[PDB]
């Protein structure tokens, strides 16, 4: 009947559903229902066999147990529809199927061409896809693909998987668009291949050898990092791992991609890898023993990762035991404290404590330094606590054990084992300013003013009125000697054992930034105004700055700049300059001469 007629009976059927309805009342077969929107109606068990539902909105609608056999869906919205146990054989389905549920649904000979989802794929658990056309990105978890009928396909926009067909016509005519599990998962053929059940494993390998034919050397010439990582992840696992062809195709590609990765990441903490990528990384070191030394820190992290990964542990331990034979590492393996501690020079592969001295790190420069340490303390050094112990490793020079107390740890790390330099300096720096505040301000409420103020660029809390000055004078008088820092207080600051351990140049740059910090507190944006800045903060800032000049004058660049700062801080030569301006003169110089330090020590919200 009439469109408005056939519609009204549907929504009214839905609003007054029994669940015992009769054929006549439910026979909507052959019906042309194009263009309408059955949003979230109860159509369970209804018959639409041979109907037409093109350009319709069924979002949230309940077609469970419904027979839509030989029905057409073209440009219809199916999101979140319940199709559990429904009959959908021989359907045309070009649509959005976000989270659409097809569990136990009959999808024999249906076609999915032109369909898509953004994030949540349709559900096909135990659905019947025999002879059906699917598309890349569809997740085949528990699907029923049917038995193989034609081993290899003839069509060129089509790859055979079991008894269904993966259509390659709607892929932006670029096969690269279906090889990315990281950024284009919803379009990935690799996902579609690797989420089909094991019973189709043989069918996975075939489909894979067909896929690689559709990939040209030209398409793989770019860096293509997400694409490469996906190929290595998806194809260096069973059932592909035993296939000579597939592995041979992968090797030149992975070999190139991993050399870039191992190179780029050297002396940084290493990314996380899925199994396939991890194995390729290990296989890369197998073919290039030199890389074990050249990119030592990436190698070590890769081995630590692989030697604990179910299914490759043994292969990775053998890899490591090869590196242990290296001329520079061998001497370390003979130390009584190495690995098993039994003279075998073998690691301890069965420590649940992770406290066995298994890991040997070679210097990054020609000084013959080596480090021996546990996985436990290394994992801890790479992501440090305030509790972290930074002296838990053994140190060797040319095979001879060193006392680490004879070395500046800061230098040891920055020059020889740079993997630790940032974790180490960042760990001291990040509490450095609140720590100065702890020393300075016993009154928790005042201190909390300065500490909270670190979080923002501006402050409405001003410290210029008489009482406000008097309170500052009382806090800072112990620490000030005119415009200089009191000797005892300098010792309290410079006395930090990790600070004392840094090279002078760095201590001077840290003091400089600290001068910056107080000049800033005193500025019109913060505790001062556009008329006045609290003289105590200026005096402290100036003491810091002077101290930085004593520690290492080179940090100022020229005695002219240095005197310029003193002039403005102290109002010498009748130079009267607000500290807003001065703050920028100071940070501009830090950014230019010591950007790393400046970045670690000057508060981030202030820059």
């Amino acid at each position: 009947l009439s469109k408005a007629e056939l519609t009204a009976d549907l929504i009214w059927l839905s609003a007054n559903r029994t669940g015992e309805e009769s054929a006549e009342e439910l026979n909507y077969s052959g019906c042309d229902l194009s263009g309408l929107s059955l949003v979230g109606l109860n159509l369970s068990s209804v018959n639409f066999s041979g109907a037409v539902l093109d350009d319709t909105d069924l979002r949230m609608s309940d077609l469970s147990q419904a027979v839509l056999e030989n029905c057409s869906f073209k440009n219809s919205i199916l999101n979140e529809c319940n199709f559990c146990y429904a009959n959908l054989s021989n359907c045309i389905i070009r649509a959005l199927f976000e989270n659409s549920n097809f569990s136990n649904s009959n999808l024999k000979n249906a076609s999915f061409k032109g369909s898509s989802y953004i994030q949540y794929p349709p559900i096909l658990n135990e659905a019947d896809l025999t002879g059906a056309i699917i598309i890349p990105g569809m997740v085949l978890s528990g699907a029923i693909l049917g038995d193989v009928k034609e081993l290899f396909s003839e069509k060129s926009n089509t790859i055979n998987l079991g008894g269904c067909y993966i259509d390659l016509s709607d892929i932006q005519e670029n096969i690269l668009s279906v090889l990315d599990n990281y950024t284009k998962s919803n379009k990935s053929i690799l996902l579609t291949m690797n989420t089909s059940d094991d019973k189709y494993n043989h069918d996975k390998v075939r489909a894979a050898e067909e896929l690689i034919k559709k990939i040209s050397l030209d398409e793989l010439a770019a860096f293509r990092p997400y694409v490469k990582m996906s190929l290595a992840d998806s194809f260096s696992i069973h059932p592909y791992l035993n296939n000579a062809n597939i592995q041979q195709w992968l090797e030149p590609i992975c070999d190139d991609f991993f050399d870039t990765i191992m190179s780029w990441f050297n002396n940084s903490i290493m990314m996380y890898m899925e199994n396939g990528s991890l194995l390729q990384a290990g296989m890369y070191f197998e073919r290039h023993p030199g890389a074990m030394v050249s990119y030592n820190s990436s190698f070590i992290q890769i081995v630590m990762n692989g030697s604990r990964r179910d299914g490759m542990q043994e292969r990775f331990r053998e890899l490591y035991e090869v590196y242990l034979k290296n001329e520079k590492v061998y001497p370390v393996t003979q130390q009584s404290d190495f690995g098993l501690c039994d003279g075998s020079g073998k690691p301890d592969w069965d420590d649940d404590s992770d406290l066995a001295y298994n890991w040997v790190l070679l210097s990054s420069q020609d000084d013959g330094m080596a480090m021996m340490c546990s996985l436990s303390h290394m994992v801890d050094m790479l992501s440090p606590n305030t509790s972290t112990n930074w002296m838990s490793f053994f140190l060797y020079k040319d095979g001879e054990v060193q006392n680490t107390f004879g070395y500046s740890l800061s230098n040891l790390f920055s020059e020889s084992f740079p993997i630790f330099s940032i974790p180490y300096h960042k760990a001291f720096s990040q509490n450095f300013v609140s720590g100065i505040l702890d020393i300075l301000i016993s009154d928790n409420e005042l201190k909390e003013r300065f500490i909270e103020a670190l979080n923002s660029n501006k402050s409405d809390y001003k410290m210029i009125a008489d009482d406000q000055q008097r309170k500052l004078a009382c806090v800072w008088n112990p620490f000030l000697d005119g415009w200089e820092l009191n000797a005892q207080h300098v010792d309290m600051i410079m006395g930090s054992h990790v600070l004392k351990d840094m090279p002078l140049r760095k201590q001077a740059e840290i003091l400089f930034c600290l001068g910056g910090v107080f000049c800033k507190y005193s500025s019109s944006d913060m505790f001062g105004t556009e008329y006045d800045s609290p003289e105590i903060l200026r005096r402290y800032a100036n003491g810091l700055i002077e101290q930085a000049y004593k520690t290492d004058p080179q940090v100022f660049g020229s005695v002219y700049y240095y005197n310029d700062i003193l002039d403005r801080l102290q109002g010498r030569n009748n130079v009267f300059t607000c500290t807003a301006v001065l703050t920028d003169m100071l940070t501009e110089h830090a950014k230019e001469s010591f950007p790393e330090i400046f970045s670690l020590y000057y508060p981030v919200a202030w820059r």
